[PDB]
């Protein structure tokens, strides 16, 4: 058949997973920034991330459905052995990077749901609380979990639509900042936070978990038309996915955009001074432009529209959290299946990933301030769009070998395009690495600077080398 949602339904459960994985918090915090620096005139980066994002996505479905390996244990077959464990290395501090970016979410959650009381390491000693529900999901094995994600993004969905109910923003000009690419009065930190954006969407890790998610699907590989409609059709599926969380990313952006574009601390301060509410002396008193976290966000959402907003906004980043920590414990059970071939079971992955995840956390929290715990945030930022060209480059030198794919290689256009994608990211990675050590220029800690970035730029060429041998 053409298509029908008869054959539709059979290939469902993969999509679910797919949907809240575009939505951790660390995405709510770029959309948050993209929200406050820019507005809407840098909208059309968001549509152009998610969409080469799932064109990179329907690569992994493909390298899922046509061989049965997904692409953990392929990479394990295809590269040697001294650049896999590095390969998994840094996936690894990609899961780890999303797990702190989670807990940091969270504990701010936690912080601002109480009204303060308490403090931010009790929001982070509360984090520990999902390692044991993976405890007791363990025990009792239920090993389905479909209906949580659907619950997710339910009541994601109906927070931040509630959000954007209340601000009533103008659909000409968010659709002005969607399909008209223009920006106008540009200043380099703007396209900072645009390579933030561009990096923040395509999550590294997604890829493994989509592949593995498409390979539990039972299909006979040797088949063609088995193989090509359940490609088509995951293809579909993670369309639908990304298009739901592309919506409620917009949604993210968009009342951001309306509501605190361009406003001065001294109109904020005044209108939560006569709002009276007690979170009033978080903001200064001076002609600068207001500064936006998941937490200060928070709060002036709170002032501007009344408490149930805030706690609206609290409550939907603690869904975007549990959406994250989800994720990252099933992708990097399959990354730790694939890459060294330990059958770690979720317990312990979480543990891992919580643990070293909350002591640097933990620290800063329990030292330092909130806006510390931004800045870190923004650090793990620009460390996932400096991650992000270990996912763009080996699904695409693994997933074009006509040896691994049989006919099912990409064709020329996919190729090409996939050259001028790589050319583009690894250059602006090296172009941005150079501006981060500039600054810097110590005479001792600008040589260690300079040994991880030729370090890093001499893998990134590896590989990239190999694509090129593969394209
Ligand atoms: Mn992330």
């Amino acid at each position: 058949s053409c298509f029908s949602f008869r054959k539709l339904w059979a290939f469902t459960g993969p999509g679910f997973l797919m949907s809240i994985a575009y939505l951790d918090p660390g995405n709510i915090e770029s959309d948050l920034q993209s929200g406050a620096v820019a507005g809407f005139k840098l909208l059309w980066i968001l549509l152009l991330a998610t969409l080469v994002g799932l064109l990179l996505q329907r690569l992994a479905a493909r390298l899922g459905v046509v061989t049965g390996l997904h692409l953990a244990e392929v990479c394990h077959r295809q590269y040697p052995k001294v650049p896999r464990v590095i390969l998994w290395l840094m996936v690894e501090l990609a899961i780890i990077g999303s797990d702190m970016q989670e807990v940091i979410g969270s504990a701010i959650a936690i912080n601002l749901l109480s009204v303060g009381r308490i403090p931010l390491w009790g929001g982070v000693l509360i984090t520990i609380a999902d390692t044991f529900v993976f405890l007791f999901l363990d025990k009792y094995g239920l090993r389905k979990l479909e209906a949580f994600f659907g619950f997710l993004i339910t009541i994601m969905a109906l927070t931040f639509g509630y959000e954007y109910v209340t601000v009533k923003p103008s659909q000409s000009q968010v659709l002005k900042g969607m399909f008209v690419p223009s920006c106008s009065g540009c200043r380099t930190p703007q396209i900072e936070q645009a390579v933030g954006i561009v990096g923040a969407v395509i999550m590294p890790h997604n890829m493994y978990l989509h592949s593995a998610l498409v390979k539990s699907r039972q299909v006979n590989r040797n088949n063609k038309q088995e193989v090509r409609e359940a490609n088509k059709y995951f293809f579909i599926e993670s369309c639908i996915a990304l298009f739901v969380s592309f919506i409620i990313n917009v949604f993210v952006v968009s009342v951001f955009a309306e509501a605190f574009f361009g406003k001065t601390n001294e109109q904020v301060v005044e209108v939560c001074t006569n709002t009276s509410s007690p979170h009033a002396g978080l903001f200064p008193k001076d002609n600068s432009t207001l500064a936006v976290d998941i937490y200060k966000g928070g709060v002036v959402l709170g002032c501007y529209f009344g408490p149930a907003a805030l706690y609206i906004w609290a409550v939907g980043i603690l869904a975007a959290g549990q959406s994250s920590t989800m994720t990252g414990t099933y992708s990097g059970q399959f990354v730790m299946e694939g890459f060294l071939n330990l059958k770690w079971s979720r317990f312990a992955r979480v543990v891992l990933t919580r643990s070293i995840a909350i002591i640097p956390t933990l620290l800063v929290a329990v030292f330092q301030d909130v806006e510390h715990l931004t800045g870190m945030n923004d650090f793990l930022n620009v460390l996932q769009s400096l991650q992000l060209p270990f996912a763009l480059i080996p699904i695409l030198t693994f997933t074009s070998l006509r040896p691994v794919m049989s006919d099912f290689a990409n064709g020329l256009g996919w190729r090409i395009a996939g050259g001028i994608l790589v050319l583009i990211i690894c250059s602006i990675n090296m172009y941005f690495v150079v501006v981060y050590v500039r600054d810097l220029g110590h005479v001792a800690l600008y040589v260690v600077a300079a040994v991880v970035s030729v370090a890093y730029l001499g893998f990134v060429f590896y590989l990239g080398w190999q694509c090129l041998i593969a394209l």
